[PDB]
């Protein structure tokens, strides 16, 4: 019942701190910080407890995980990935988290490796079969997919699903409009893909993915350009949370009604964060 926005960047430092929002009063109120200040960070939950994978510390590309549990209010660390990965996409998928893509600090990565909390180890899974950093990744009816991100040299239009059964990736339909840094969710069937930047400009347009026709439509716009989103869905509502606008790091949080088809801004973050990671516990 509550979004958690993980971690992030507020235009001078690299943060470590965590606020939860909580619906039904409209805010925000500070949760216990990580141990480690991470922006670009991947944020997903499993079992009761969000997971924080990867991102930077404002020195270092991370390889380190640490998981929070709401009952006791802390974080804790857990496996680390095989690879220091930030601007990484992080998604759930039957019992199993996984981290996709994102830098290493010298690499834009194609790899991509799965967490299984039984034995508290990664390991690796097949690659994309294009390097994502900064890339928005969701699951959809047993598929995860990867939208967009950046390969090092263009940012992408591209998006590819992968099959856990088959164990490999295969690309779907592109998006419109180039889009690194987007942030991903998924409501009622479609996939949306909102904000993010495309190269020469962030973005305040959003697109939808229809798997039955395989297809991205427009629909309707952010009220503000947000690149480094932090994106989440929750009783019906897809919430865009902090980002960058191109000239500001934002605190500001909207949420789109898809019945009506509109965003409306909702309470602001206590701290500015951009390169945030939300999840809905």
């Amino acid at each position: 019942g509550l979004i958690y926005a993980v971690g992030g960047y507020d235009g001078n430092t690299h943060l470590n701190s965590v606020e939860a929002y909580d619906p039904e009063r409209n805010e925000w109120s500070l949760v216990a910080p990580l141990s480690t200040r991470r922006s670009g960070v991947g944020v997903a939950v499993l079992n009761g407890l969000i997971y924080a994978v990867g991102g930077y510390d404002g020195n270092t590309h991370l390889n380190s995980v640490e998981a929070y549990d709401p009952e006791r209010n802390e974080w804790s660390l857990v496996a680390p990935l095989s690879t220091r990965r930030s601007g990484v996409g992080v998604a759930v998928l039957n019992g199993l988290i996984y981290a996709v893509g994102g830098y290493d600090g010298n690499t834009h990565l194609n790899s991509v490796e799965a967490y299984d909390p039984e034995r508290n180890e990664w390991s690796l899974v097949a690659p994309l079969s294009t390097r994502r950093s900064g890339v928005g990744v969701a699951v959809l009816n047993g598929l995860i997919y990867a939208v967009g991100g950046y390969d090092g040299n263009t940012h992408l239009n591209s998006v590819e699903a992968y099959d856990p059964e088959r164990n490999e990736w295969s690309l779907v339909a592109p998006l419109s409009t180039r889009r690194s840094g987007v942030g991903v969710a998924v409501l009622n069937g479609l996939i949306y893909a909102v904000g993010g930047y495309d190269g020469n400009t962030h973005l305040n347009s959003v697109e939808a993915y229809d798997p039955e026709r395989n297809e991205w439509s427009l629909v309707a716009p952010l009220s503000t350009r947000r690149s480094g989103v932090g994106v989440a869905v929750l009783n019906g509502l897809i919430y865009a949370v902090g980002g960058y606008d191109g000239n500001t790091h934002l605190n500001s949080v909207e949420a789109y009604d898809p019945e009506r088809n509109e965003w409306s801004l909702v309470a602001p973050l206590s701290t500015r964060r951009s390169g945030v990671g939300v999840a809905v516990l």
